[PDB]
């Protein structure tokens, strides 16, 4: 219960947890990222940082005498590797020694008003920078304490919770459905079917996972491979035909606004993502409402209206089930059993007619392997 409501933020700028680094403890807000594997923190002033890790003030810091360079698609950072004592004040009652990439230079990485100063990469060593030998935070936490090798995330639209070492039953209703982790690098999973308002996309299921499908709390949108994205936009446009939006909206570049409280939710269809089950050719579905894929953009200047960004976008690196997808579900990262669990959360998306759901089982006797 002491870990409930330990997250802040929103899908657009990320969800963050309070952590402490060094001795005496230096408090920092850290992005919870299941899509990366480095524990990296601002370690020098920047126009967008409220505070930063001051290594000279930590008597427990150890320099590893090794640099790290991390380029992304839209931004990059450089830093120095070292180790220090780390704790999560509203997490497990433990202090561990962990690798820390002290960010000393960055370009288009830190975000103004995000309220976070670093990233907690929760994925596996395989995708760690500079390489797989840099132990990730969670692996250290498990090795040094008696914490079970599992964490869960309950992301909530409008904070949320990160529960480490167990499953909190008060954070979900109904059944918990498991999908296998296909490979331990990202949290890679397999999507076996996609429907938009009950209509199957009918593609070869390998297309849904071209070149991988991941569960990523560090990506805002639902990101889809080109072929799947184009089919999804066609289907959503067809259901929403009573209203015509610019291509800029569908490209995720421009806002669609309606007078406060009048958003026509009913014109937008539900999206069903069928995930591979734990038994051959059995699956379960997670249903995504427009309250998830239409991301609200808060702005006092536009506040006579409710404005949204289309939170589905094209990817050339496979499917990404981002924060907009995770919101309203209780997501169990069961590393011990190499599986990811989904259940409807206490903060699930619903209106008078429709509700986000986790349903199963579904059977498909006529099925190939959906992995690439
Ligand atoms: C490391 C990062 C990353 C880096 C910097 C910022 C974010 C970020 C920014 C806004 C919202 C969110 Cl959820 C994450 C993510 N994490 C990912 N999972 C994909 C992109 O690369």
């Amino acid at each position: 219960v002491e870990m409930v409501d330990n997250l802040r933020g929103k899908s657009g700028q990320g969800y963050y947890v309070e952590m402490t680094v060094g001795s005496p403890p230096q408090t920092l807000n850290i992005l919870v990222d299941t899509g990366s594997s480095n524990f990296a923190v601002g370690a020098a002033p920047h126009p967008f940082l409220h505070r930063y890790y001051q290594r000279q003030l930590s008597s427990t810091y150890r320099d590893l005498r090794k640099g790290v360079y991390v380029p992304y698609t839209q931004g990059k950072w450089e830093g120095e590797l070292g180790t220090d004592l780390v704790s999560i004040p509203h997490g497990p009652n433990v202090t561990v020694r962990a690798n820390i990439a002290a960010i000393t230079e960055s370009d288009k990485f830190f975000i103004n008003g995000s309220n976070w100063e670093g990233i907690l990469g929760l994925a596996y060593a395989e995708i760690a920078r500079p390489d797989d030998s840099l132990e990730p935070f969670f692996d250290s936490l498990v090795k040094q304490t008696h914490v079970p090798n599992l964490f869960s995330l309950q992301l909530c639209g409008a904070g949320g919770s990160m529960i480490i070492g167990g499953i909190d039953h008060s954070l979900y209703t109904g059944s918990l459905w498991y999908t296998p982790i296909r490979r331990e690098w990202y949290y890679e999973v397999i999507i076996v079917r996609v429907e938009i308002n009950g209509q199957d996309l009918k593609m070869d299921c390998k297309e849904y996972n071209y070149d991988k499908s991941i569960v990523d709390s560090g990506t805002t949108n639902l990101r889809l491979p080109k072929k799947v994205f184009e089919a999804a936009v066609k289907s959503i446009k067809a259901a929403s035909s009573t209203e015509k939006f610019p291509d800029g909206f569908w490209l995720g570049e421009q806002l669609v606004c309606w007078q406060a409280g009048t958003t026509p939710w009913n014109i937008f269809p539900v999206i069903s993502l069928y995930l591979m089950g734990e038994v051959t050719n059995q699956s379960f579905r997670i249903t995504i409402l427009p309250q998830q894929y239409l991301r609200p953009v808060e702005d006092v200047a536009t506040s006579q209206d409710d404005c949204y960004k289309f939170a589905i976008s094209q990817s050339s690196t496979g499917t990404v089930m981002g924060a907009v997808i995770m919101e309203g579900f209780y997501v169990v990262f069961d590393r011990a059993r190499k599986r990811i669990g989904f259940a409807v959360s206490a903060c699930h998306v619903h209106d008078e007619f429709r509700t986000a759901a986790v349903e199963g089982p579904f059977v498909t006797l006529d099925m190939e392997d959906c992995g690439y």
